[PDB]
């Protein structure tokens, strides 16, 4: 089976691949307002429904691997056959398995990128030189966003160990398979705002925005590196489907 072979059979990687790309990118942009020689310069908000566009190719994705999936293995149904047919098995955990974990991350993603554009109408200019900044107001929004992180099961039967060194630090599994995300640095940006009304001077100012930018950051690395290990999956289903596709030729 080719590269072309799978896209015509609807298996297209690239796809989600590149749209989980876009939602980055966008996140990446997001961007705080700040002043440039005095001047308050507005921040740039994000569109939300580039995140949206991710969430639906990772899950149409999945949808097209199963049935591609399913049908190399009814045409394949002796040694060959049952070491097959136990990683036929496995690789739809994979698919699942994945698909739910990015589902759940993207949606937090797409949440911290709303906070990270209405947080923007609390901070504005006051003086010629001074920043005006309603923590109160943002910290509630941020705590919001803690309160409903997405959780995300995994599929019956999972070597809960194996994930647990897969997903990384930013993640977290229940040892009934439920994979948690780590609200560490959404802790960090809340607990570093300052009251409502609070005006503070230009470095101040600057000071804050560049460690909770930092934060932002760190964020966009975590997801950054899943989607890495997301699309490196991805080519493990192109190669599973590949070998036992050949294997099917083999024996036919």
């Amino acid at each position: 089976m080719t590269d072309d072979d799978l896209r015509a059979a609807g298996v297209d990687r690239r796809v989600p691949e590149q749209k989980l790309g876009a939602a980055i990118d966008e996140f990446a942009s997001l961007r705080l307002p700040d002043r440039i020689d005095g001047r308050f310069v507005d921040g740039r908000r994000a569109n939300l429904t580039v995140f949206d566009d991710a969430r639906v190719a990772v899950r149409g994705h999945a949808r097209a691997q199963r049935n591609l999936l399913e049908r190399l293995e009814t045409e394949l149904l002796d040694p060959i056959l049952q070491g097959l047919v136990d990683v036929i098995g496995q690789g739809k955990s994979d698919i699942d398995a994945y698909a739910t974990i990015v589902e759940g991350l993207t949606k937090y993603f797409q949440s911290v990128a709303d906070v990270m554009s209405k947080l923007q109408d609390y901070i504005s200019a006051k003086d010629d030189k001074n920043m005006k900044i309603d923590g109160g107001k943002i910290k509630a929004l941020i705590q919001q966003v803690i309160d409903h992180l997405p959780t995300m099961q995994l599929p019956k039967g999972a070597d809960i160990a194996r994930w647990r060194k897969e997903l990384g630090d930013a993640v977290s599994i229940s040892d009934s398979g439920v994979v948690t995300i780590n609200p560490d640095k959404l802790i960090k940006m809340r607990d570093s705002l300052p009251p409502d009304g609070t005006v503070w001077d230009t470095a101040r100012y600057q000071a804050w925005n560049t460690a909770f930018s930092g934060q932002k950051d760190n964020i966009q690395n975590d997801v950054q590196t899943l989607v890495e290990k997301y699309s490196h999956q991805n080519s493990n289903f192109d190669n599973l489907v590949k070998v036992l596709s050949g294997a099917i030729s083999t024996l036919t």
